[PDB]
């Protein structure tokens, strides 16, 4: 239970929610037909656009609740660390990114941190010990013009069952300046791209003693591979 709730720009703090479509509630999203896989349940909406660079270090900021731990010493912000999954980012060209519809958006993966098997450490570890942060550059070869960017937390926890994969997802509402040319050659859709039965998103993740170490094997996150410049 977390929400993406702020960004930064090559470390500066952009401010809580500015620029931002993310849900009021940390409840995950589980139905992966769903409209709310797109930017997580509808909650708070922004007017901001926020202003960057392609190749620009991103950072996208977890935490318990809006605003931070949920109370002193909250063992469960930025996420409980039983949440063992991958997070990915996903961008969608869109004309104006204060006033487009999420729906039918054409979106290609940017970015992921999903599962390292011979350190048995997955991106949410990370983004725990990045204290609910995740970094990602924004490839250099991206086109000028607004973008929603999308940042998602898959918690693999109670995803050995059909449908009980947890989804924690927000939109940050960007202009790219300074960009290339590039084009993605496929996109995929949201809702559509992810199946409840893909290898990534149901899955034990439980190995022999017990531990959420996905048995040493490698992870296949769900969704296409990240695009190259
Ligand atoms: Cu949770």
């Amino acid at each position: 239970h977390a929400i993406f709730q702020k960004v930064s720009v090559n470390g500066a703090d952009q401010g809580s929610l500015t620029g931002l479509r993310a849900p009021n509630n940390n409840n995950p999203v589980q139905n992966v037909n769903s409209q709310d896989m797109i930017c997580g349940q509808s909650g708070s909406t922004s007017n901001t656009i926020i202003e960057v660079k392609a190749g620009d270090r991103i950072g996208a900021w977890y935490q318990h609740v809006i605003g931070g731990a949920q109370f002193p010493n909250d063992p469960d912000n930025p996420i409980a660390k039983s949440h063992k999954g991958p997070v990915m980012a996903y961008l969608a060209k869109v004309d104006n990114a204060a006033t487009a519809s999420k729906t039918g958006l054409k979106w290609f993966k940017i970015w992921e941190d999903t599962f390292n098997p011979s350190t048995k450490t997955w991106g949410v570890d990370n983004l725990i010990n990045n204290n609910g942060w995740v970094y990602f550059n924004l490839p250099q070869c991206i086109a000028d013009g607004n973008y929603l960017l999308r940042v998602e937390v898959l918690a693999l926890h109670s995803a050995y069952s059909q449908g009980q994969a947890q989804f924690f997802q927000s939109c940050a509402q960007i202009n790219v300046s300074g960009g290339g040319s590039f084009t993605p050659a496929s996109t995929v859709s949201f809702p559509g791209a992810y199946s409840a039965s893909d290898p990534g998103i149901l899955i034990n993740i439980y190995g022999a003693t017990g531990q959420p170490d996905n048995n040493g094997q490698p992870y296949t996150a769900p969704g296409p591979a990240p695009i190259s410049c």
